[PDB]
């Protein structure tokens, strides 16, 4: 029986919601902080489920909440990437069933974009025909697809989990044509890194001036954001790409 896919199934979140008060006209201020709060709540559902997903707490449990930090905008990107192509086949984006994005808040967010980058993404899903079930692998894999060049603490670990779910994978394609399929859904993955640096340089930049534009942050976002993120930025942790940029 599908084993492996059953898992990812059960432990898919349900909806996450991002508070936003849509009877106000739109704001970047407004915008920001509802994106923020929706960040921290899926945060917090992120850790749920990547805790839950097989072999991972095998890892090292200070590598756990690395990967998890260092890999977190991209798993959120191409979340958000499916849930728009789902929700409204990629017509906008798709951040909450409470905050839908349409051309004219990617504007006021200041993140247009960054956001016509993930609609894009969001429109290969359609394009690739991606089905459900590779996307549920393929987002466990994107956790185990960006670390620090000089290692985790328990970097041989991660290795192995990394290859068995590029294995269980190939297998959902499995399940010439094969050989196609994995070059597809592998280059679709690696896109998936470039848009969430654009983020990450965006949050950064934004936590550095949020006191003059009025964002704020929340107290644990800003520390991961602070401690976290520069090491991406700086080239101390870099994505894992199938295929050479
Ligand atoms: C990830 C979100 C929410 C979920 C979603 O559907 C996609 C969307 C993409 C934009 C993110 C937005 C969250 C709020 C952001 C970014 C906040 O970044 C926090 C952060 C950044 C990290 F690199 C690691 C972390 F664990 C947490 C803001 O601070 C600026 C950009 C915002």
């Amino acid at each position: 029986q599908p084993i492996f896919l059953n898992v990812l199934e059960a432990i898919e979140p349900g909806v996450v919601c991002a508070g936003h008060d849509n009877n106000q006209p739109d704001s970047f201020a407004a915008l920001l902080s509802s994106l923020n709060e929706l960040g921290e709540r899926q945060l917090v559902h992120v850790v749920k489920w990547a805790k839950a997903l097989p072999g991972f707490r095998n890892l090292h449990v200070d590598d756990q909440m690395a990967v998890i930090q260092y890999s977190w905008m991209g798993l959120m990107v191409f979340a958000m990437g499916w849930r728009s192509f789902t929700n409204v086949n990629s017509r906008m984006l798709y951040f909450a069933p409470d905050l839908v994005f349409n051309e004219y808040r990617m504007h006021k967010s200041r993140m247009y974009s960054q956001c016509v980058r993930m609609r894009h993404l969001s429109q290969e899903f359609g394009w690739l025909q991606i089905t459900p079930q590779e996307f549920l692998c393929m987002k466990a894999l994107l956790l185990f697809s960006i670390i620090p060049v000089d290692g985790l603490k328990n970097q041989k670990f991660f290795d192995e989990l990394r290859m068995n779910y590029i294995k269980e994978l190939d297998r959902i394609i499995a399940c010439t044509s094969c050989s196609r399929r994995f070059y597809q859904l592998t280059k679709l993955l690696d896109s998936v890194q470039p848009i969430a640096r654009e983020l990450h340089q965006f949050t950064f930049d934004l936590l550095i001036k949020s006191h003059m534009v009025s964002v704020d942050f929340p107290e644990m976002m800003a520390e991961i954001i602070s401690v976290q993120v520069p090491k991406i930025l700086s080239g101390k942790v870099k994505p894992i790409y199938f295929h050479t940029q």
